[PDB]
């Protein structure tokens, strides 16, 4: 509560952070924009790009993509848990709260942190090894297109707040310690947390972004449409699980989706 | 360097070591000893009327858990586990240079190191008839644990094993908060990018625990040699450790927990 530890937090944080992702925003941000000869990546916009893209860096194309995601979604609820373990109280509350925030939380998150990945023509693949294009994505067949495309319609707007990983570790952390997830226990030691996680990220927007207008209210109101594109998500790839026998759901995923 | 810098980094490393770890030897001991009480358990009954009337947070029921003891205190040993990794991450912090090392180093000196110190910080709560958990409020008894089934008996005795001769260094709280930043500053862990560094930083701290060690204990001869030797209890048993834990893993069919609680815990299993 007072600005010394505030500081502290943002900084324990930033750190864990980059200790648990290993493709940031900033490494991203630089191969996105480039002007290096040695990050350039592999762009994936077609069928045959795609072939010698494997070469480079069966089952149905989109399949094949949905699979990819997938399992990238696995790795990053892997790095996720890590990172949340790194928040300071998490692992001291009740086990069961922390399978709950966890659970509820990483989805929020992935799409989080898929956004430092994308620009509005695609996103980074194969820890930036790859670029694969929007429209290549949007024009997968059936319902595969229109569930690759809200994941860009969302990483546009919230990359017009223009955070850096300092900014989303703290932002991160906050979404975990969300008190209002289902069946949770103990309430009164998550929203003590997310206090002190709230009251860290609102000094660290003032203070990097000093010029930007309610840029904490403006975060928060993310949170919010996190919610409904999260809810979506789901619905739609009930569907999908619904009509598509070639694919399968990584066991992690499988659990993390039943009851939600 | 000079006598003043290495009694400096001794009360730092001892300033930090109270803020970071929830129940210091001297209060463990005070408890063990009987100078109230902790709720005991020492049978099965004494354990459900504990987890009812005491919260042993580790030993609690959760959803997708063995409903048998056994397993439930196993169990309970990897959670506390968990909870002691970030405790001893923070306190590495601490440790004058380790947070200007590489990124990737702190994190291997961490992943390499937190066995050999849980098991250090173990013995701070063991005497030779049972061991402190929930912050000392409960005692649970050596035999009780041992007598726990199939392996699990035998997973828990080494640990009473080791704490045991450990513990007869006598030790205090201000010996093991430089012994344990000396584990954390190994530079022989796998994958170490940069080791001049942390060799350095633990010549530092060892010329500071040696220190401690002839102004903490002038009667106790050599015990900074003898110290430096439990390394060698303590790396063969983490190795120990492992095999076991291997053999549980492939042996137990009842040991299923949420794959996200399987994810916190993946390093301790
Ligand atoms: O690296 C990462 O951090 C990363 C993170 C996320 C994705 C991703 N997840 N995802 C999902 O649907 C999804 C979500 Cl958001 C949350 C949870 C579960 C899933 C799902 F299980 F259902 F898969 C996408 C849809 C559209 C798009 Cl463009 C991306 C994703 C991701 O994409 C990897 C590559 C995409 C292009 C082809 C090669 C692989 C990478
Ligand atoms: O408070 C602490 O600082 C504390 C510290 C350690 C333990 C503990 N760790 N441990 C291990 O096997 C172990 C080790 Cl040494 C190193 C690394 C990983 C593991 C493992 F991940 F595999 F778990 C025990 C075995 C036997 C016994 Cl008696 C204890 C331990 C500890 O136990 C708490 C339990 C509460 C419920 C009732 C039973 C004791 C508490």
């Amino acid at each position: 509560m007072e600005s010394a530890d505030l500081r502290a937090l943002a900084k324990h944080l930033y750190d864990s952070y980059i200790k648990s992702f290993p493709l940031t925003k900033a490494k991203a941000r630089a191969i996105l924009t480039g002007k290096t000869t040695d990050k350039s990546p592999f762009v994936i916009y077609d069928m045959n790009s795609l072939m010698m893209g494997e070469d480079k860096i069966s089952k149905e194309v989109a399949i094949r993509i949905f699979q990819g995601c997938q399992f990238r979604s696995v790795e990053a609820v892997q790095e996720i848990t890590e990172y949340a373990k790194s928040i300071p109280g998490f692992v001291n509350l009740d086990l069961n709260d922390q399978v709950t925030l966890l659970k509820y939380g990483v989805h929020e998150i992935i799409y989080t942190m898929l956004a430092s990945l994308m620009n509005k023509d695609g996103v980074l693949i194969s820890e930036g090894q790859g670029f694969m294009t929007r429209e290549f994505l949007k024009s997968l067949r059936k319902p595969f297109g229109d569930f690759m495309e809200p994941k860009f319609e969302f990483a546009v707007k919230f990359n017009a707040l223009e955070l850096d990983d300092s900014d989303l570790a703290i932002f991160i952390a906050v979404i975990i310690l969300s008190g209002d997830r289902p069946g949770l226990l103990n309430v009164k030691p998550i929203e003590d947390i997310q206090d002190n996680l709230l009251q860290a990220l609102e000094l660290q927007l003032k203070l990097n972004h000093p010029e930007s207008s309610q840029l904490f209210a403006k975060l928060l109101q993310k949170m919010t449409d996190l919610r409904q594109i999260v809810t979506e998500h789901v619905q739609l790839l009930q569907v999908i699980k619904k009509t598509e026998t070639d694919m399968s759901l990584h066991p992690l995923l499988q659990e993390i989706y039943k009851d939600l």
